[PDB]
């Protein structure tokens, strides 16, 4: 009802993923009812776009056994989408797609372990050979050839973002393997889904920061102007920075994040040059959407406060925040757990005259940031999470995952007499035995704390 | 039952240390029923491991009088792997040996004063003369020739660290002779044994530190991120600096510490360079642990200090606390007596997120800790420490050991109308006659105080 722009919308090209027949990287299944109404051909390459601003290009072709509004992908392409089956995605006719000058491509660390002979002739030059693939940059592919399968990552395409493998293509995968742990941590980047009780806020966000810039038009129609300082306020470990994340990936704007602490680590006018640097760099490149993490740290009440170029930076910033034009297209928004030691004129309208509070989760919101926690967890089928929900009373999101943890390392605890901390590797049945029990939650459960 | 991690296991290689039958300094006895079972042929170059991270490289034989689950070794092989008799060690099959290109090897001081004539010839040469001896850098061994016995220490070698003495080696003795000052030290350096009454902790302390670091698959499977900040409290002079020691020689890690009062004695932003280069290090070197000791020297709560360099720092500390990515492999302990006035942003989670409580210790753990404190300590038969730990009731490890120092000196206090203090050296008897009574205890403990 006022989470309305939340709710996405049925629309020609927004399809299930369901699980693909066709066994090809470069394939994707579509109905051949749902083909025509999208004026889609087979062998055309088409744009995919999934979660967290995530693409993928492909090659289309009609499956017998594929429903209209369904499409069918294997999994090494709902990993570049990053979406699990049965989530939705973008179909776009890509019809300009240029063949490949250069592509640069390193394999991952922990899928070379062994003989190298040459990953160009065993892997990459079949898998390519007369194929005419369409690749992005930032593509992770699995190749099998012979003995084993290997995973390449795309470093780099000639010409960016995306281009046809053609056999004219010079191949170049020379370099240092990539870490599996990197690309770990980029699987793993927050998404707006990896926020928990919060849907009323988040409403709030993106009709305060994402839709005054994707649809400037709206407010100019109706004659008002949007807003231009949001300030989210929470008691400490509610997901404040946690979203700061989430915005930064899943945005259409060019982001430039400000860390308070950091602001102040640095020398005296050393932080006002950064202050401007970074107004300045989201003008730039406007749209854009400055966040201020933190910001206590640095504006705290010119009246209460100490030191000298300590003021000099409330005022520095307060200047800029005014110094922002009509036409500049930028959104400031910010975030503390302590909105009232911030300096007032800085809460001023035409500044930060817009509050988002982030309280405590009820019941349901704790439950759904347990799912969200232990959705990569080993769980017991034992594990009842309404439970914790429910016995979980005055938790926030940092608090239940500080649980999780626990309930974790009790889980390993329970094989610490199995194990020795001296041992050089450790028994790799053990280690697949190993699960939170509901149990270990209750242990978790006795040791928690106020927030 | 959660101190489970500290239990180790019974192994197929981890033997009790027995005195040896063979002399010999590269000789190691074994039963024939182990030897076969760990595939050991005789005259075989094997590693042992010790305490504190010591190493040992042996030669191995069977030995018909050895139990099975029991090994032999002279005293200077118990001393370069740190144990008593009664301790276990590990073995291990050291294959790849490479022959020695040179060695350079120094003696102490207190064991050649009086002639030189030739140490290589007299003690050296014949040593090694047809022997084939593994030696590691680091050793300290035992040569006898004719009339005197020496200790060497192994300053160098080349191989690092380890390698086979051959007759092709050469052989380089000149310097200025070893301190033995230094090398008590050495030996002394703090092991976990040396802490008392604290197992419940130090069970938490390798829980978080230690097993993460050397195992970070475990909560790779299980799905969960280990914490990154551990932070150490407790009353005044319950051995937090003493545990912060022991991690230093027992860790698997890079280790660097960081002294809050030495920080805060350099100029201004020359602290801010100690700061950074310190994670730096521990980046460059991880997986690494860096201890803060005496935290709230450096931490002070940002609203309530003074000084304006001074809440930089916190900035400056906080910033790079939240700059560890996640593939660091970096862990950030740390120490106070007074937690409450650090900054709190600190024990947010992500950071400072889990303490461990250094507390009193009970009636058990006084005894422990006098047990560890007198172990080389001249004491009377007629001492009981059970009365001592009974009698000590609110005392903390630094009460105890000023304790057994005060009685020590009423003991030497009993022995000064026999001595003068003009003299320019002490009658030699009494020097042998001298011991701890228990009534010393007792005069002690009629002078103790709070902590
Ligand atoms: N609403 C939430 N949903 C899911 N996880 C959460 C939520 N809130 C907190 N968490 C977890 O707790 C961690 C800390 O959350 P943060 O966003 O850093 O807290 P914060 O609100 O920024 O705290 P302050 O005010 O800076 S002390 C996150 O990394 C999440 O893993
Ligand atoms: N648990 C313990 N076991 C054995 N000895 C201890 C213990 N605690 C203290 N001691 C002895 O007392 C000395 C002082 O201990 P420290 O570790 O320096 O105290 P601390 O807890 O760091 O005190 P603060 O907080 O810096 S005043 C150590 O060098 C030990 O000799
Ligand atoms: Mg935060
Ligand atoms: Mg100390």
């Amino acid at each position: 009802l006022s989470t309305a722009i939340l709710k996405q919308k049925n629309r020609p090209n927004r399809l299930i993923v369901d699980e693909a027949i066709n066994e090809d990287n470069s394939v994707v299944s579509l109905s051949q009812p749902k083909m025509d109404e999208l004026q889609l051909f087979r062998g055309d390459t088409v744009l995919l776009k999934g979660k967290k601003r995530r693409e993928a290009v492909c090659i289309v072709l009609s499956d017998d056994t594929c429903s209209d509004e369904k499409i069918r992908m294997n999994r090494v392409v709902r990993n570049n989408l990053r979406v699990r089956l049965g989530d939705v995605i973008s179909i776009q006719p890509c019809p300009d797609v240029k063949y490949g000058k250069r592509i640069h491509v390193l394999p991952i660390d922990d899928t070379v372990e062994g003989i190298t002979g040459n990953l160009f002739e065993v892997y990459l030059k079949p898998y390519f050979l007369e194929a005419y693939r369409p690749i992005r940059k930032g593509d992770i592919f699995l190749v099998r050839g012979g003995m084993r399968a290997v995973e390449f990552k795309v470093v780099e395409t000639d010409p960016s973002p995306y281009c046809i493998v053609a056999p004219d293509t010079v191949i170049h995968c020379e370099g240092e393997p990539i870490k599996r742990e990197d690309e770990e941590e980029s699987l793993n980047e927050v998404g707006y889904d990896d926020i928990g009780g919060c849907r009323k806020q988040l409403a709030q966000i993106k009709e305060m920061v994402e839709l005054p810039l994707r649809h400037p038009a709206l407010f100019k129609e109706i004659g008002v102007k949007p807003p231009r300082g949001i300030l989210l306020y929470g008691p400490p470990g509610t997901g404040k920075t946690l979203i700061a994340r989430a915005v930064a990936n899943e945005t259409g704007a060019f982001f430039f994040l400000i860390n308070g602490p950091e602001i102040m680590s640095k020398l005296a006018g050393e932080s006002e040059s950064n202050l401007r640097k970074a107004f300045e760099e989201a003008e730039k490149n406007a749209p854009a959407i400055i966040f201020i993490d933190e910001l206590d740290a640095i504006a705290p009440k010119r009246e209460k406060t100490h030191g000298e170029v300590e003021r000099r930076i409330v005022s520095q910033l307060l200047t800029l925040m005014d110094g922002l034009k009509q036409r500049a297209h930028v959104i400031v928004m910010a975030a503390t757990n302590r909105p009232n030691s911030i300096d007032p004129a800085l809460r001023r309208f035409g500044r930060f005259d817009r509050e988002v509070d982030i309280g405590i989760p009820d019941a349901t919101g704790r439950l759904e940031i347990l799912q969200i926690h232990t959705k990569n967890m080993k769980l017991a089928d034992d594990v009842d999470l309404e439970q914790v929900a429910n016995e979980t009373h005055g938790h926030v999101g940092a608090d239940l995952a500080a649980l999780c943890s626990e309930a974790a390392l009790q889980a390993i605890r329970k094989k610490m007499d199995l194990i020795d901390l001296e041992d050089e590797t450790i028994d790799a049945e053990v280690m697949n035995s190993l699960a939170v029990t509901m149990d270990d939650f209750r242990w978790a459960l006795s040791q928690s704390n106020p927030s």
